[PDB]
């Protein structure tokens, strides 16, 4: 038992609710959010720039350092850094985005990595302003992961077209 509220149970392991990813995280405060990062670990909008912000760029700067010992991570590809005020970790996760050519069968992979984690807070990965579609996301994130995911989606009519379109 944890501290999430409010879910709607799609499966065994995967939940949702309308909410603010923020929000949601400063209210819970995870071990374990994750951010809808790019391989730049360059926090300037959708999820990623929303989370930075609510760190007052603390999140940019311990990724800047990142980026510079470590290089790029990989389109599909993930690392582990500090949640800061939000959470006990930030997991950024690289889900494809198809408006810089990026392959839509990454998607998978990105999702892949949220199973070295037992229960996560987490945003549908390539949604919002990394242009795929957020249901076909969300059949691959239910289709992928086998631990506890908590998913916030923060539009509402996306939201309720995913709770009912599911398939
Ligand atoms: C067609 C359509 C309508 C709305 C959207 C998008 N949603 C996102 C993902 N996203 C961005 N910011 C947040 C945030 N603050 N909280 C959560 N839970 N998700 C977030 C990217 S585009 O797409």
């Amino acid at each position: 038992v944890n501290s999430f509220s409010g879910y709607l149970k799609l499966t065994d392991n995967v939940y949702i609710k309308n909410a603010d990813i923020v929000e949601e995280a400063k209210k819970v405060k995870p071990t374990v959010v994750v951010n809808a990062a790019n391989v730049y670990l360059k926090h300037g909008g959708g999820v990623a720039g929303a989370l930075n912000k609510a760190t007052n760029n603390a999140m940019q700067v311990e990724s800047d350092d990142y980026i510079a010992t470590n290089g790029p991570l990989k389109v599909g590809g993930s690392c582990v850094l500090s949640g800061h005020n939000l959470a006990k970790h930030c997991l950024h996760v690289v889900g494809p985005n198809v408006n810089k050519g990026e392959d839509i069968q990454l998607l998978k992979s990105a999702y892949e990595n949220f199973n070295q984690h037992e229960v996560l807070l987490a945003p549908l990965l390539s949604a919002g302003i990394f242009g795929a579609d957020p249901i076909h996301s969300l059949r691959v994130c239910v289709d992928t992961v086998r631990t506890n995911v908590y998913l916030a989606v923060f539009d509402k009519n996306l939201y309720d077209k995913l709770v009912s379109s599911f398939l």
